């Protein structure tokens, strides 16, 4: 593990030089195409990328995970939709699945602890039948977090060998906006309030339970900030360390990964206090309708590109995501150069 | 023209009723998947959509033309550039092609008034060999504007026949945020400071210059705000003319139609102006890094789906936008039923 975050590769500007130069000189008003620019310089740093803003294969890992937290009160979905969507990722029915299939990436669901007997077709990697109940106390063991870390970290680099270039993260586990707002108040310093959303449709006058389960949470626990590992632990799930998981093996493996939405800023948080090095590596998707989004974001520094309203996660904005980076590739790959018409603009 | 504009068709209420409701039945927490459910709902009610989202093929029309008020110094790309670029076009390097291609869309270029010789392979649907310069009087002859209209809305609809059913829309022509800066400013009632924006990297010391341009415009020509076919004659361009052509016809034909950035914000205003039964068919794309973005969209109450800092033109942003139409058709086809694996939701 502190190998593993040791080898990780920084980005290599030499590479990121050359594109901004051949992005410089193409068909049009330098800079005129805004994000999509940067976004291809971002991607010509990436190791794993060989020198050039590309796409390969793509895949969308999908983390899932039931939670203690459940019996708080605090989802309206009952638990076992957990495992039902599970079963459904197998085929093809749900949102990311359709999204994924739309964008030609490949969905991996993953079973990180389910309440549930286990499901073929599902990769087990499952830690427990649901994490510990935060409200009285820790959801899992630090060493149980470590080694999830590894065995997520490794999965995803394997997955490298196979072709898959761009990885998109998403989970699935009744009742995860719970943690997700708990680890983010930590990372943040903001108040419960402020990062407490309604979830899937959670009725307003929950509400208020909610957040006294998330300051609960944190009392009793008292999580380190300055140590990620902590707060996984702590007051995540196996679901959100899984997510935290796929980020170090991309990154380790210099690849880039696309964010979904606020369960998946909660897991870039705790990725970026553990390894700064994952940083470059990340790529925002959608800007979730989840009430902590704007807080979460702005710590992580980042600009989602699409505004959707969305809030279903699974990955689905992370799949809807894909083409804008294949569209960058296109860019900067298909388009002309100014010299090659004699144009010249200042 | 009075029939064209009458027959615009209203959306099927009775179409959308239906798809909300098969949204709200689908494997996932209503409401869940925010503007995409939104989207598709809007989609169902166009009548050439035959009660669904769906989208068949897809075209991207560019409209190309010069502009006298070139001569005031308010661009900095040398005339020549649209007939270059148009030409360029035709080869499929230019950024819209490269994204288009992405997109699975076909583009059209329509020369409307381009100052050069005739460009083989360009439709051709020449005005004048560019536009009156709006600074000293107007662009065109309210005639000629009228006639504009009718040529593109009728070959935007024709197009529908073909297959096409989803249009975007773009422009060609040096010098455009001018005259398209001057639109804003008159049907929003906002000064000429607030819309004048950099266009294609204008150097800020030449902004003031460019304002005065705008005002004097204006001042001269007294366009009347409630009269869209009369501002687009006096200080719009043959290209302006065009994009709104395209928006009357995606209308009358039951069609979408995807914007682009600030020239096309300035199309719509006009053609809501003339016709605000076009609204129901616009779609936004991407939010323009053009200064006077934000007042031209507020004024269209509409929110861009991609930030992406865009500022190129050439219907860039439409194509980029298209992949989100799709997902949302696949979104509303390919989901499972929650009723369908027994899952009940609030
Ligand atoms: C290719 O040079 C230019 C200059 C301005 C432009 N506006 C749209 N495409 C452009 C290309
Ligand atoms: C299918 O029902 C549900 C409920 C919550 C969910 N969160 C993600 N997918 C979900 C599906």
């Amino acid at each position: 593990l502190h190998a593993l975050l040791r080898d990780i590769p920084a980005p290599d500007a030499e590479a990121m030089a050359r594109t901004q130069q051949h992005i410089d000189g193409l068909l049009k008003p330098p800079g005129s195409l805004g994000r999509l620019e940067t976004l291809a310089v971002q991607l010509a740093g990436m190791p794993g990328l060989n020198g050039t803003p590309q796409v390969g294969e793509k895949a969308v890992l999908v983390m899932c995970a039931d939670h203690g937290v459940w019996d708080e009160g605090v989802a309206v979905s009952p638990k076992i939709v957990t495992a039902i969507q599970a079963a459904n990722m197998t085929r093809g029915t749900t949102g990311v699945c359709v999204l994924a299939a739309q964008a030609g990436a490949k969905v991996h669901v993953i079973d990180v602890g389910i309440d549930a007997e286990p499901i073929p077709g599902v990769v087990n990697m499952r830690v427990a039948r649901g994490c510990g109940n935060i409200a009285v106390g820790p959801a899992m063991s630090r060493l149980q977090a470590e080694a999830l870390l590894l065995e997520v970290s490794r999965y995803t680099c394997d997955l490298a060998q196979r072709g898959v270039t761009l990885f998109g993260v998403g989970e699935l586990g009744m009742a995860n906006t719970t943690p997700a707002a708990a680890m983010v108040s930590v990372f943040t310093g903001s108040d419960a309030k402020e990062v407490v959303g309604i979830g899937a449709n959670l009725p307003p006058s929950r509400i208020d339970n909610k957040v006294d389960v998330v300051r609960r949470a944190i009392a009793i626990n008292q999580p380190n900030p300055r140590d990620g590992i902590d707060v996984l632990s702590k007051v995540g799930g196996f679901d959100l360390v899984g997510m935290t998981g796929v980020m170090l093996g991309a990154a380790r493996c210099g690849l880039p990964v696309l964010l979904d939405g606020f369960l998946s800023y909660s897991a870039a948080l705790a990725a970026c206090q553990i390894a700064p090095a994952v940083r470059p590596y990340l790529i925002p998707s959608h800007f979730s309708a989840e009430k902590g989004a704007r807080i979460a974001l702005a710590h992580l520094s980042m600009e989602p590109y699409l505004h959707m309203a969305m809030r279903l996660g699974e990955g689905s904005g992370a799949a809807l995501a894909m083409p804008i980076v294949e569209a960058a590739c296109a860019m900067f790959h298909n388009m002309g150069e100014l010299a090659a018409s004699n144009i010249v603009l200042p």
